[PDB]
């Protein structure tokens, strides 16, 4: 059966988008450079290893789906340098996003997360993100535009035995689910620093990890219409540092006002017909 | 022709929103006490009185919509005590809001404000709301229930002849707008403190002032799913004013992490699984 289509993040920059809107999902090789993984994994390294289960008791908003082999640490900004200067302001990401979301208007990150599975981690069930965080995504209709992606952006080798993603090709435009089956999948084969590039409605799922000694990481890039409410906050996030990034990642993080592409957009996020990077007087590549 | 049903706020609080889903208008009498609606006014007043018109060439996000005989103020909680709290934390307005928006999950304010019609401000075209804001409203399906909802509250008098708002009953289930036309609107005539409740669907407009001698007050209230980015921010709100709030109301403004309503829920605005709230411990009913 046909592969996931492969796309050079260099050379076939404007095919990226349609590929995956005609098939549901693109592998973008080399969509981050080695030392952006090397700094990345560095800097995150620490909070993925103090990172409780996912449902945690501990936890406010306790994660009763995934596994409690995986760890996720979103809100990555305060975290990582890498994350907020050179993946926020991804000219690849950028071009991408704006080919997806253009009827739509302004974009943003809904979460950007690091996911680690461990060894033996099983697979998840297919499925279709946005399902337990955005039931309103339900109700669109079929052939609306889709309203977010995901770059699920390799960190460690994607290997078949390891677990890498399954996708069915085409599912994005499914309406009937009967046909959902792991005989209908192929495999996001992925060296880091490659991305597997879905929508919210290709169905998909984490692989079995069936070595029993490696360990998988990804960052999830989950890019989605300011419309929409992300499903992490970056409100606590320190001044300082909101103020080191560009006016891009600024707005990205949901510190700056957004638009819509209707003809005579009224805007969100607003403050009596002002921004809120004009009403706080918030400064920008500031350096720390 | 059969006028929009009027309900009493004391005796038919649960009548309100089933009502409102069937004819898509309703009318509930004293929603605001008086002593609330005086109490608003006085704090607002100003703020009205130096808005400039909707597209002031000083505005980063202008208003290109409404007419320049309107003057609207939004972002209330830093100006009025009577709104963040009385408003806010209403008992019917909350009653409502979890009737209409259970099947997704948490709602907030989208925006709350003060609108002026100066005299011999012009009717507005028959529309629906959220068209310049939220495009995805429009790809929703035919009967998916409503994701935002406006309270339009009366704060000075509404007469025909000062222009009340028209309303086409049953509009809100229209799929075909060829039979738009101010032949088929009813309006909403009511005292201080009544409020016309309509959904995102309701075909209505502001109506002609005709006296030239009247200005026409409301307070709009757009309350919405949480799932959907609201059109004002409050980021720019003092922290002892956020803190002299109610949970409620914080969450109602974006000061709070959301939840919708499947079944797993894993939240929005979240952080590494716990809420906004206890992360930046914020706390609650400080007075000022
Ligand atoms: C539940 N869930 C996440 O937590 C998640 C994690 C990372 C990025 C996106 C994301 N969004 C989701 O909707 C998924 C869906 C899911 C996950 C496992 C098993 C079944 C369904
Ligand atoms: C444009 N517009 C607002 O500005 C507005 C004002 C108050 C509360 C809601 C609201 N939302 C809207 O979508 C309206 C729609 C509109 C207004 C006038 C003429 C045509 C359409
Ligand atoms: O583990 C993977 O490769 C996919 C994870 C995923 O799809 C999810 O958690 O939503
Ligand atoms: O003026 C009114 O009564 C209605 C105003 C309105 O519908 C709007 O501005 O969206
Ligand atoms: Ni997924
Ligand atoms: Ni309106």
């Amino acid at each position: 059966k046909s592969q996931i289509p492969r796309l050079s993040a260099i050379n076939d920059l404007h095919k990226i988008w349609p590929t995956v809107e005609e098939h549901g999902a693109a592998i973008i090789e080399s969509f981050l450079s080695l030392d952006i993984v090397r700094r990345l994994n560095e800097e995150v390294d620490p909070f993925v290893k103090i990172e409780p289960i996912p449902a945690a008791k501990t936890k406010d908003h306790p994660n009763h789906v995934l596994s409690t082999t995986t760890r996720l640490v979103n809100v990555l900004a305060p975290i990582s340098k890498a994350y907020r200067e050179d993946v926020l302001n991804s000219k690849v990401l950028h071009r991408i996003c704006s080919d997806a979301f253009h009827v739509y208007g302004d974009y943003w990150v809904l979460m950007g997360a690091v996911m680690e599975l461990a060894p033996s981690n099983p697979a998840q069930p297919l499925h279709r993100d946005m399902r337990f965080s955005h039931p309103i995504v339900e109700y669109l209709k079929p052939d609306a535009p889709a309203t977010s992606i995901n770059f699920l952006v390799a960190l460690s080798p994607f290997t078949a035995e390891n677990g890498a993603t399954h996708v069915i090709l085409g599912s994005h435009k499914w309406q009937n689910l009967s046909n959902v089956s792991m005989d209908a999948t192929v495999r996001a084969l992925m060296n880091p620093g490659d991305a597997l590039l879905i929508t919210d409605s290709t169905i998909h799922c984490g692989g079995a990890e069936t070595t029993g000694t490696e360990t998988r990481r990804l960052l999830t890039i989950t890019m989605g219409i300011s419309q929409l409410t992300p499903l992490e906050s970056n409100l606590a996030v320190p001044r300082p540092v909101i103020e080191s990034l560009t006016p891009l990642a600024q707005r990205l993080l949901g510190w700056a006002s957004q638009r819509s592409a209707a003809p005579r957009d009224i805007g969100l996020l607003t403050i009596r017909g002002n921004s809120i990077e004009k009403t706080m007087n918030l400064k920008a590549e500031q350096p720390l």
